């Protein structure tokens, strides 16, 4: 058969090379609007950073010939599909001005999005960029040759922020716009980004939350960006606030949208025209721990989708049941990774849940380059199945989010989860992963064990650092008593207050907790976290 | 109620711990026959090897002894006090302390003896330069004897404690030799197709190793073992690393129930015979969960976890402890090797039908620095499809993989539903598609019969049909040359009359030519699952 698909990123070249597999004398044509065709746009920051010499680090082991003499696979460059016709299953496509047009039996729309453009003045302006193309990615490298030296980012996405470490290790002085309450909104809540938050100032890199951009003033056509009524100057501005899926050609073909504006498709990934199979960027998919659709942008997401594509049109059954938003980013030296469900979207989901926050050594505490890692844990109540997880931290936060995840996805229990045999020896990780002391501190607040808050609760009452040396510490209703002195001291301990114990990083804050309560303390709050979020 | 504890291992003071949580009226007693209480074991090796100061530091936060389990937890620990019996009648324990003997009264009691070293019965083997890394006192005997000069060491036992000890041996630049009864090394973990890297970078790194051998003698005046083959290995330490003996002697001089392995059997809730008597830890039998089948799973993990629902119980709980995958992990030198879940020799011993892939995938985006390519092999049971086991081996990241496999195994995830699974990725940290995701679709793609994979071991007429760009390689004999990016037009070169065998770099492109070759016909095409990576 003849099989032709629109695209040429993750989504419609894995589409096209698992149709190769499967059959070997289909023609399969691939139509790719640009110059570059395969190219790890996932990888485009570490380009533009220096960990990446050249941009064809990005697509190696790739132009036509090489999908030509490897797959068969003939793609069509710098080419425009322009409209499809389902009734003559035909695609309409623009080659050296001269338009043309390629039959299908099958058909894989695999678009990906366009950067959304926020409206506002001066958008356009020379210097703005996105980090969506090589092309852009370059002309930041340009400008910095030509003697670029500040910049503003807008959004502290993972595409975001990971564009401001790339340019600060360009020597720019960087300072980010977000719209939101925290950095990196869809990944974190308040709480644990924060860190992230402090982490990257503490690399040079300045941050804003909770304001918007209201225009981009251009001299000569330059920049500068006006935040809540403040300009910071600006030699760039990439703007990385979101994306919008690519969905108009199959609007346009009577293609079911849906209500995230892009190509609706099933589980089996084809479109409301059985012969017409849509997935990657351009395509809605569902959130498998709330059942509502969304845009799941990813390139992980991409290739496992564009595969299903690919054994369906060679007759296979093969499902994508959806996703759980678990992604991922790297910061100078922290991680910032997140699985399952966030607050915000747990409320908009109607869950009823509860949360806990617990940091935990990244291997055992006695080996070498050991790191705290903080994680914060999201349960469904009554079920008691796991709904989201989220890390932050300096050492190996990655494997305990896929760990959670899959955990996630597994649909288990805290009590399942702390009983999870994992690969331990003192270089990989304590006696019980931090995964695993998570699970058991999550069910020690469930069964009601220890009552705890987190840090925001500012409320300045005494706080009781059960600690034991201070070189890092807070001012002040501060009662300092150490753990070991406990026991015996107490004395002080008053009663008929509320008293919150703050160890420094909550482990014997909770056995300071349960101390107080069998001496016959009433209000005794345990400080998630500790002092571990307390900046 | 005041509770009784055998022991200050893992499982005796977290167990102790947990009830001290929940209950602050409880008197418990924790009985101990050596001098230090809550020593790290798991770190000795790299105490040796040196990363770890002070054999000390293996019990600090940031020294935890009676005193301050006293202090902290108001838990009266008993030092060098040894329990010779338990009567359950009675409901008492009686211990010596000071070569006085004592009782002891309880309400609950839980026994955490832990294991000794199985001692294997030869000649010598009380002879001095002999240890086991089993308490702190052995291991600084192996210190001072390198201090009084020691250069040569023999371990016996490819296992974990074995492995580790030949790396901590060498760290002090030894010279160090292993010798191990079967024919691979980690036996319980690994097979042999995987278990040669981690010998080869054993050997790579200079610490010789010899399989398939038995020990017969040890000679000594102070050391020398003389191995299969009466090959003589000169020696001036030994360790022996040969497995271990639950120490439920006590519990069945009660007359409680001791399981098929030798352990003292216990139930999910973590209880024996007599309902006042918990055990937990490493004399405690467990279960395996993908084969039901009952075993002894001596870890650090697993006692901790145990000692908290123990805990949990006596203090008016339920507490479910399922039984465990035996997923291990450890690390020699630069690689790292993990197994999670059951293994291909216990798989045939329990009776499943399965089957296995072999596919190593970059440890990071291949552009990003530090990349490596780790090795996963998958056995994933028949009809199901469920994934049953996994072992990982190399230079990189592995521990993730095992990490996130294990997790599926114990969930029962089949190849289909794992090739989903919503992992972290971004160039730092994963490929596109994470080494477990790949895996995941070749093993549906021999499910499937997309194509035809057989491992590293081949005498029959074949062309070997070599996929590369450079060869610096199998060297010959019946190899033929033809790098994938020309094959698709070089084919009246490829005989179309012999079995054919495509071997590549790390397995993938081969199989793009093995479907490339399908396409053009030729049958009797199959292909060599692991690439050049499993090859000598
Ligand atoms: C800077 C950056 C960092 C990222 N980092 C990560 C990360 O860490 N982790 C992660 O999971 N994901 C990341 N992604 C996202 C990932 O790139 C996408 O999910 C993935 O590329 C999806 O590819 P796709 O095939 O859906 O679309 P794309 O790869 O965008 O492919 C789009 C192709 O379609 C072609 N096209 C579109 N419309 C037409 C038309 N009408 N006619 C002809 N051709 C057309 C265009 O030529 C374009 O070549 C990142 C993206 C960027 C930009
Ligand atoms: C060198 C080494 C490295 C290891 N590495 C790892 C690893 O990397 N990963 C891993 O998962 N596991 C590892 N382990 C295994 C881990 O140590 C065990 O799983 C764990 O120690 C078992 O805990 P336990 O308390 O049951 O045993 P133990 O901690 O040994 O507890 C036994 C205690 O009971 C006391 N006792 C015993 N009998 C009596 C009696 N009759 N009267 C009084 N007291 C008694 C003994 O004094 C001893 O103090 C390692 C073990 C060793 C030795
Ligand atoms: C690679 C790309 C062109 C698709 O090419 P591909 O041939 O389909 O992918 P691979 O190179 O890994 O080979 C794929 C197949 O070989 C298989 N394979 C067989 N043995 C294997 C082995 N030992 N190891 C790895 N893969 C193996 C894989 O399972 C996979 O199987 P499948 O055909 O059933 O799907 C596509 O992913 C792409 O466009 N990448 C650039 C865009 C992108 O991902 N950007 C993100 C930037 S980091
Ligand atoms: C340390 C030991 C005595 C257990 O004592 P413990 O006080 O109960 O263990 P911890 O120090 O971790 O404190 C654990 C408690 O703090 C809890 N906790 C509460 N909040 C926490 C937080 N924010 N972070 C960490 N732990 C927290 C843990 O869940 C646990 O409570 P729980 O199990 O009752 O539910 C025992 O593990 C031991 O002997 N270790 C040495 C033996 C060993 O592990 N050897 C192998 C060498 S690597
Ligand atoms: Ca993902
Ligand atoms: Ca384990």
């Amino acid at each position: 058969m003849n099989v032709v698909v629109i695209g040429g990123g993750a989504a419609g070249l894995k589409a096209a090379s698992r149709i190769r597999r499967k059959d070997g004398d289909a023609s399969i044509t691939v139509v790719e609007a640009g110059k570059y065709v395969s190219l790890g746009r996932c990888g485009l920051p570490y380009y533009v950073g220096g960990l990446v010499h050249e941009v064809d680090n990005l697509r190696e082991t790739r132009d036509e010939a090489y999908f030509k003499k490897l797959k068969n696979i003939d793609v069509l460059t710098e080419t425009v599909a322009t409209e499809i016709d389902r009734s003559r299953k035909t695609v309409k496509i623009v080659r050296n001005g001269s338009e043309d047009e390629l039959n299908y039996d099958y058909l894989v729309i695999a678009t990906g999005a366009r950067p959304a453009k926020p409206p506002i003045e001066g958008i356009e302006a020379e210097g703005v960029v996105t980090l969506t193309s090589a092309e852009e990615a370059e002309k930041i490298i340009e400008m910095w040759e030509e003697g670029a030296e500040k910049a503003v980012v807008i959004g502290a996405g993972f595409i975001g922020l990971e564009s401001a470490e790339a340019l600060k290790n360009l020597d720019m002085e960087v300072t980010v716009i977000e719209m939101m309450d925290r950095v990196a909104p869809a990944m974190l809540d308040r709480e644990m980004a924060v860190l992230v938050e402090n982490h990257l100032r503490e690399k040079g890199v300045n941050v804003v939350t909770s304001t918007r951009v209201e225009k981009i003033v251009s001299q000569d056509d330059k920049v500068r960006a006006v935040i809540n009524g403040k300009e910071y100057p600006a030699d760039v501005v990439v703007v990385a606030t979101g994306i919008k899926p690519n969905s108009e050609l199959a609007e346009k073909a009577g293609l079911k949208i849906g209500e995230t504006g892009a190509i609706w498709v099933d589980e089996y990934m084809r479109t409301s025209d059985e012969s017409i199979y849509a997935g990657g960027d351009c395509v809605e998919t569902t959130c498998l721990v709330t059942g509502k659709k969304i845009i799941a942008p990813f390139g992980d997401v991409a290739n496992k989708q564009g595969r299903v594509i690919g054994e369906n049109i060679t007759g296979g059954r093969a499902v994508f049941p959806g996703v759980i938003r678990t992604a991922i980013f790297k910061v100078f030296d922290f991680t910032a990774a997140s699985a399952g469900v966030n607050e915000q979207m747990a409320k908009e989901a109607g869950l009823d849940y509860f949360t806990v926050i617990a940091p935990s050594p990244d291997r055992a505490h006695y080996y070498p380059q050991a790191n705290y890692i903080r994680l914060k844990l999201i349960v469904e109540k009554g079920s008691w199945r796991v709904i989201g997880a989220q890390g932050v931290g300096m050492g190996e936060v990655a494997k305990r989010i896929d760990v959670l995840s899959t955990a996630i996805q597994a649909g288990m229990t805290i009590d399942q989860l702390a009983n999870l045999d994992l690969a331990y020896a003192p270089p990989y990780s304590p006696a019980l992963d931090p995964v695993i002391t998570i699970a058991n501190v999550a069910m020690n607040k469930r069964d009601g064990l220890f009552e705890g808050i987190n840090v925001f609760e500012l409320k300045e009452i005494v706080i009781l650092d059960v600690r034991s040396e201070e070189e890092f510490k807070t001012r002040r209703k501060v009662i300092h008593i150490p753990i070991l002195e406990l026991r015996e001291r107490l004395d002080e301990i008053p009663r008929d207050k509320e008293i919150v114990v703050v160890c420094a990083i909550g482990l014997r804050s909770f056995e300071a907790s349960r101390i107080l309560k069998h001496a016959g303390f009433e209000k005794v709050k345990i400080l998630e976290g500790g002092m571990a979020f307390w900046f």
